[PDB]
């Protein structure tokens, strides 16, 4: 159907011709687009993920009115930047919807004197560390690790990485931006208000409006970084005393220093305990800190290289050692089926209690299982839990999350059993991890701590409560009164969009 929709778009949009930016279902090229940034794989047989029309716009024009016609005539809109979302947000539905695809709208200016850069929301964060990494070796910013982010979704949700110790969030570093709202008026922080700039820094902007494009700060960085790889026996007795250190140093260590610890089985069958880490300095220094401070990890110079910041990038993305060109961070052209979950960890985890939950990975077939802490100090504990939405500062040691992959028979009775697995695991944690509520991570999307009822629903508010206090704590209730003001008529809604208030 949509009659009324296609043919008021092809209309408003200013003509150089619409049908080429608009994909259905029969357009051979519709499927491609569709899969191309399809990125948990989980979703390819989806039934909810057919869009009836996909959407490229090439100008701002394209959005308004795309904007204008979807709400005239009461279709679904589905944003989609780089499709990283964990849950498939956006390309899913249960009702007709459309995507809006802003692939094309990826321009990147770089201001080398201010600091500062322009970036639209269909650039990759490869392909602003490409831009940055043109201009100084000086200059970075903390965008996450995996080259194929999209900076639409990532800046409005957080944005951690090997970094965020250091600097804070991609949305810590957000200085303005480029917005359209359910009027189709192009807004920056000057004409949005504070309020609305608040609200998109983490907030999940895809409830506000359509980010066209972001204003970031660029931060300094020592010219050559350090990074190391490990591995180690988790049977080994050292290596759990490390753990045992880890969990109360790794937050209140030097903010130059970033180390993430996983845990998988491998080859009979035994855990194993990976250590990676990125270190704003010299070798020499890193080696220095690390045996005072964490000894039992036993960090040997061969493990440790000097490189340039964009250089650990390229190398985390599974380049290199024998490297390849830059200009590896501009290919898009990029693979197991998997779900996650995340929790706040802010007292350590009895050993008794880790030991059983490593256990578990036992119950899952060999290394598809995986377990991952991501540290929170630094320059997170100097940021009050209300500058952006995101509230997850002082007091957490840090963030863990809980993997499954697995490869996809077509079998739902099997699938299943990994999404059990999961639910297991974090059932099994739930006296151990952050309460009232328990917290949740915006970039880690995850379905299970709830979603929005039905807005029509006398309780669709409070529903909402439910999953948005968990991502964000009291600056939900800031965030719907927020929403309230800039979209009343709730159009910009999804699974977990932040509700208006009821009208009056
Ligand atoms: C797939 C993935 C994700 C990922 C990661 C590695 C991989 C392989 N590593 C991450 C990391 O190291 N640190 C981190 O904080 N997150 C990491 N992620 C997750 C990823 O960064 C987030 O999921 C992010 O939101 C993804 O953004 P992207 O833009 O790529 O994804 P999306 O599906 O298209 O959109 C995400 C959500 O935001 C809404 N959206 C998208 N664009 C806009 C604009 N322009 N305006 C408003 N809302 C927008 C989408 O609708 C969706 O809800």
């Amino acid at each position: 159907t949509h009659e009324a929709f296609l043919e008021c778009l092809t209309t408003r949009i200013p003509s150089f011709t619409p049908q080429s930016i608009i994909y259905t279902p029969d357009n051979p090229s519709y499927s491609t687009i569709l899969d191309s940034t399809t990125q948990n794989p989980r979703f390819l047989s989806s039934s909810t993920r057919n869009p009836f029309a996909i959407i490229t716009p090439l100008h701002a024009s394209h959005i308004q009115a795309a904007l204008y016609c979807s709400q005239k005539h009461g279709e679904q809109m589905r944003i989609r930047s780089g499709g990283h979302d964990y849950e498939g947000l956006s390309y899913q539905s249960s009702v007709p919807f459309f995507i809006l695809d802003l692939r094309n709208l990826s321009s990147i200016s770089i201001d080398a004197k201010s600091k500062s850069a322009w970036v639209q929301a269909g650039a990759t964060i490869g392909e602003l560390y490409y831009g940055i990494a043109k201009t100084s070796l000086n200059l970075s910013f903390p965008g996450g690790v995996a080259h194929t982010i999209g900076v639409g979704g990532q800046l409005g949700g957080g944005g951690y990485g090997y970094s965020t110790r250091k600097y804070g969030l991609a949305s810590d570093n957000v200085i303005d931006a480029q917005l359209i709202d359910a009027r189709g008026r192009i807004l920056d922080r000057k004409t949005m208000g504070e309020d609305l700039f608040w609200a998109i820094r983490g907030g999940g902007a895809g409830s506000f409006g359509i980010v066209l494009a972001w204003k970031i700060r660029l931060v300094n960085t020592p010219s050559t970084v350090t990074i190391f790889e490990a591995v180690r026996s988790w049977e080994n007795n050292t290596t759990k005393k490390f753990i045992r250190r880890y969990q109360r140093r790794a937050s209140k260590t030097d903010k130059d220093l970033t180390i993430f610890v996983g845990f998988r089985t491998t080859s009979r069958i035994s855990i194993l305990t990976i250590v990676s880490a990125t270190f704003h300095g010299s070798k020499d220094r890193l080696l220095q800190l690390v045996q005072k401070e964490f000894p039992d990890l036993g960090l040997v110079s061969e493990e440790c290289t000097e490189m340039s910041w964009v250089r650990s990038i390229i190398h985390f993305n599974l380049f290199g050692d024998e490297v390849p060109l830059e200009v590896l961070l501009n290919r898009t052209l990029n693979m197991k089926a998997f779900k996650l979950r995340s929790d706040y960890v802010q007292k350590p985890i009895p050993d008794d209690v880790l030991e059983k939950l490593l256990s578990k990975l036992y119950d899952e077939e060999t290394g598809e299982g995986y377990i991952e802490f991501f540290p929170y100090g630094g320059k997170m504990s100097k940021i009050s839990e209300s500058e952006i939405p995101f509230p997850y500062r002082a007091g957490n040691l840090y963030n863990l999350r809980y993997m499954v992959s697995w490869k996809d028979d077509g079998n739902i009775t099997r699938t299943n059993m990994h999404l059990s697995w999961i639910k297991d695991a974090y059932d099994y944690m739930t006296p151990y991890v952050s309460k009232d509520p328990r917290g949740a991570y915006l970039n880690f999307r995850d379905l299970d701590i709830g979603v929005n009822v039905n807005e029509s629903d006398y309780d669709y508010v409070a529903k909402a409560s439910v999953w948005g206090t968990k991502y964000f704590r009291n600056n939900f209730y800031r965030l719907v009164d927020i929403k309230t003001i800039v979209d009343p008529t709730n159009f910009f809604k999804y699974e977990q969009s932040i509700p208006p208030l009821p009208p009056l």
